[PDB]
Parts: structure tokens; C-alpha cells; sequence
């Protein structure tokens, strides 16, 4: 399944857009042995979407709003597959033993991306809207022995405006896949 | 898990890209009781997809490189609720029973939309990268009583190079779902 309108959201806390997960999702490449951490701080879209799939999500969110949405929406889906963790991704990630990773959000890609590869992480997803960490992360996994495979995925949403329907674009996102 | 390009592929017939596939999987909203129609001459990789989600699937396809293709990715996944029909969808679908319809490329937009219209599938998705195609499908579902929810979706793939990394564009595609 997948559906959008059906999330809890909140101000101020950021979601993944339907497509975007769908297309992530499917990089991850999930089975029922998989134990997964979901990285960086977001309302739970792609948490949920992750915890259906799999053995076993770890929610690793640094902030008070996500922390509280992404409940809600667990709540919401009746997922009894995941753990939430307050804090940083680096300061957690060494005490986790899980198989896979997707890394939204995030702060010090470059240190999560260090540990991943060193704790033998060896399928990673990260999404980024940001130019200076595409370039990071597709060349750590590069360096890093992995083969990786990134697309530049731009969405813009029919809307109805007098004249006919517009596209209504915001941000090119880059889905990068690692594997080793 | 959307299959990486373990696909079988004959050139001259195009496959959809597996983030393109996993956007209209997502948009089709598949239960294991829906019967879908996948109109559409191509590799197999959209009715694959289709198949491991619901009870079962009618590929309509006119071209012969393409059943055969599909064919041999049905077999070579071990998919055995599909069936496929040799024809023009115009000539068919009006037969068939099916309560969800994916359409691919296909001729005469407006018939295939006036049948479905008529049987009553509450449930369309449609890919198109015909500028004419997608103004018509649009339109015509939004006067028939459907709402409609358009993507357009531009794709680029890393390419390495000496310098570092390139993106090669692939062609942008819409993807319509029309749901009543």
C-alpha cells in the first residue's frame, strides 16, 4: 500500500511526499530478516512504510515534535515493530546491531556514513535535497567499496489554476543506493 | 521490494524505469483482491510488479516482442495470476471484468477512458509521455465525475566520469490516477 492523506502531520515537522517513499522503499530492498535504523527526524512516512516490510525499525529522531509525530502515526498503524531513540544517530548507531539503513534528514552525514560502513552496514538508502551531500555520500559509498547507484527525482503536482492545470515543482531530491 | 534489472529485455521494446514502476504501484493502491487490466506493450516490469499484489492481472498487449518479453519475465519470476490477452485494448477491455486498470502507451486515449467510464472502474492509473495524452486523460476523467491527482515525474540517473559525476536525463513522464 502507501497512501499520504492518511499520516498524521504537524506543523514545523517535515514529511516524505507519497512518490518519494514509494521510490525509496523499493531501493531498500526489504525482507522479513531485514533489521533496519531510519535515520534523520521526520514524521514517521517512511518509518511506518519500512516497519511493514521488515523485522525490525529503529526510529532515530533528534527532535521533540518528530519524536512525538512519528508515535502518533506508529500508534496510528498499529506498528509493534519499532523503537523510537531520542538523539543523535551518531552517538546510537555503534549500540544497534541491524542489517540495513535509510538515512533521511540528519545532521554529520559524513560521521553516520563512517560508522554505517565500519559496523559492516552494507545496504544503505540515503535521500538529499542538498547538493554538497549528494556529492558526499555518493563519494563516501564510492570510497567506501560500495557500488551506488543515485537518481535526481523532480515531482511537480497537477493543480487546476483558471487557465488549465500547472505543475507545482518543489525541490529536486537525490535518492542514492549503496550496496556492497 | 520493486526488482532491480534482473528483467529480461529485447531492444525495441522499452521497460519501465523501476522508480517509475514504483511510483504507479504506489498510485494503484493494489489489495490481494484486485483484479487488474495492464494495457500497455513493454517488458513485463509494471505487470510483474502488478501480479505479486493482487489476485490477479490481464496484460493487453498488441505487439508480439513485447507479450514474448513479458512472458519470459512472468516465467522467470514464477508469476502465475496473469494472463495475457493478444490485442488492442480498444478491441478487449470493454470483455474483460476487473474492478482497477493500468494503462501503458496505447492508441485511442478517449475510447479506452469512455469503457472504462461505462464499467464503472472506480480505480485508473495511467503513465503517459504524450504531452496530448495527458491533457485528455486529465480532462476527460475530471468530466466524468473522477478526481484526479497528475504527477509529472523528471528522472536523472549518476553517471561517473574522470571529473566525477554527471546526470543523464530520462525522458519525464506523467502519471495520472483517476479514482471515483
Amino acid at each position: 500500500m502507501i497512501p499520504d492523506e492518511e499520516f498524521i502531520r504537524r506543523e514545523g515537522v517535515p514529511i516524505t511526499k507519497e512518490e518519494i517513499r514509494a521510490v525509496s522503499i523499493g531501493k531498500l530492498n526489504l525482507n522479513k530478516d531485514d533489521v533496519v535504523v531510519d535515520v534523520g527526524c521526520g514524521s514517521g512516512g517512511m518509518t511506518v512504510e519500512i516497519a511493514k516490510r521488515c523485522k525490525f525499525v529503529y526510529a532515530i529522531d533528534y527532535l521533540d515534535g518528530a519524536i512525538e509525530v512519528t508515535k502518533q502515526n506508529l500508534a496510528k498503524f498499529n506498528i509493534k515493530n519499532c523503537q523510537i531513540i531520542k538523539g543523535r544517530a551518531e552517538d546510537v548507531l555503534d549500540k544497534l546491531e541491524f542489517n540495513k539503513a535509510f538515512i533521511g534528514g540528519t545532521k554529520n552525514i559524513e560521521k553516520i556514513i563512517e560508522i554505517l560502513d565500519k559496523k559492516k552496514i552494507n545496504h544503505i538508502v540515503a535521500n538529499t535535497i542538498v547538493l554538497e551531500n549528494a556529492a558526499k555520500i555518493i563519494n563516501e559509498f564510492e570510497s567506501r567499496g560500495y557500488n551506488v547507484d543515485a537518481v535526481n527525482v523532480f515531482i511537480s503536482y497537477a493543480k487546476k489554476i483558471p487557465s488549465g492545470h500547472m505543475f507545482l515543482a518543489k525541490n529536486p531530491i537525490t535518492i542514492i543506493k549503496a550496496v556492497r
